[PDB]
């Protein structure tokens, strides 16, 4: 605990500037394909191990993905008219979440695998997004998640990938540890927030200590509303950019939490990396990237959780430092390292930035005729960025769901 959150200032914000094409996604096809007609996919979860590597287990590549049925024919999602509600049936996807497997040699044209969990395993009904962690060459895998409703809370359960020449069965996901929920003094709890964030955990072994630790979206503690906007928030803003309307209301912080031991059963929480009172309200889905000897510290963000007169695309932001603990800069001056393109503002999220410089995005809604959009719930094009020091550089685009692995385990 002796160490000060970095915060990611109002100054910092308002160097964020949308449509620098190092750091914009290319532009969705409207005509974009879509891996299935059953199910909608959106935050996609590689298999990693303990230092962020994707990693294929006997040649096969592996994704979790949150997951729900598609309504199609589905009375319920049926408007006045008799009609399939597609707006509907997306906007309700967050109330059906799944997690489920997927897997290729190739790392694209994705197998359907079905539900990591068995129904009702899950403490929640709801399954939200997390990390699958290979833990070893036996096939041992912890899926890190997030239980929602009731509450919001880190959990974990462990079970067994198997391989065959026809694909890959994950077994025995059958026990839910449930490992902690926001404290309410470093963390905002619901009693302070109704509308309080606590999700996304994504653990790591720091090899400079040992420890397994983990990364996970929090708010700053405290009453909705009654958060101080401080000069270290504020930063070195210029003349004129002193009014931040309701900016307090905005308290987003990437939260950080220590394991007692490697079996990661039991947790201590420690004060945030990164804060963003006066700032966003969401710093979604943290992640690292260890590289040349840095901490590349990357989250997702929407245009609409900037504070008063801020703003930004949706989209990945990030930040390095030499050091687990900080000082942490701003990628790229401002944080912003890979934003929606300003035509097509919703057409992708959770970014998720990989060691190889790979990004994977689902596609949400992309402008489609007149004032009618298409909704996506399918991978979008992967996007490879460089990072050197404290900038990136997108330099290429792959396939829709291209997510190579960077190492395969051959399971003993
Ligand atoms: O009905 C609109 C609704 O359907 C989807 C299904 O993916 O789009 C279908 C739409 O895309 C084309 O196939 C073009 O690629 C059209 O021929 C068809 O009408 C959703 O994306 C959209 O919300
Ligand atoms: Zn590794
Ligand atoms: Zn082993």
């Amino acid at each position: 605990f002796n160490y000060k959150p970095t915060p990611w200032t109002r100054a910092d914000a308002l160097k964020v500037h949308s449509d620098d094409p190092t750091t914009t996604q290319p532009l969705v096809d409207v005509a974009f394909p879509v891996m299935s007609e059953e199910v909608f996919i959106w935050d996609t979860m590689p298999l990693r191990d303990f230092d962020g590597d994707i990693v294929s287990v006997n040649g096969w590549c592996v994704i979790f993905t949150l997951t729900a049925d598609r309504n199609t024919n589905n009375p319920d999602f049926q408007d006045e008219n008799g009609n399939y509600d597609i707006k509907r049936d997306w906007e309700d996807r967050h109330g059906r979440a799944r997690i489920c497997y997927w897997y290729s040699r190739t790392g694209k044209d994705w197998i359907f695998g079905g539900r990591v969990m068995a129904e009702g395993v899950s403490p929640t009904t709801r399954e939200w997004a997390g990390t699958p962690i290979l833990l070893n060459d036996e096939g041992d895998i912890d899926l890190y998640y997030t239980c929602v409703t009731p509450g919001a809370t880190i959990a974990k359960v462990r079970g067994k990938i198997v391989t065959s020449d026809e694909g890959v069965s994950l077994e025995g996901f059958q026990h839910v540890k449930s490992l902690f929920s926001a404290d309410g003094k470093i963390y905002q709890t619901e009693e302070q927030n109704a509308y309080w964030n606590f999700r996304d955990p994504s653990p790591f072994i720091d090899k400079n200590d040992g420890k397994l630790y983990m990364l996970f979206e929090g708010n700053v503690a405290g009453s909705r509303g009654t958060h101080e906007i401080t000069q270290e928030d504020m930063g070195s803003v210029p003349p004129g950019y002193e009014n931040v309307g309701g900016a307090r209301y905005q308290v987003g912080c990437i939260g950080l939490a220590v394991a007692k031991d490697l079996s990661g059963d039991e947790w201590e929480i420690l004060p945030p990396l990164i804060t963003a009172v006066g700032v966003n309200d969401q710093t979604e889905r943290p992640h690292f990237v260890f590289q040349e000897g840095k901490y590349y510290l990357f989250t997702i963000s929407h245009k609409y959780t900037f504070a008063d007169n801020l703003t930004g695309p949706d989209g990945v932001y990030g930040f390095v430092s030499n050091q687990l603990t900080g000082p942490y800069t701003p990628m790229n001056s401002s944080g912003l390292v890979l934003g929606n393109p300003s035509s097509q503002p919703f057409q992708t999220y959770s970014h998720y930035v990989m060691p190889n410089g790979l990004v994977t995005s689902f596609i949400d809604s992309v402008p489609w005729e007149g004032e009618k959009f298409r909704i996506g719930g399918t991978e979008a094009p992967t996007v490879k960025i460089l990072l050197k020091g404290d900038r990136s550089f997108v330099v290429d685009s792959f396939d829709y769901g291209y997510i190579p692995a960077m190492k395969d385990i051959i399971l003993k």
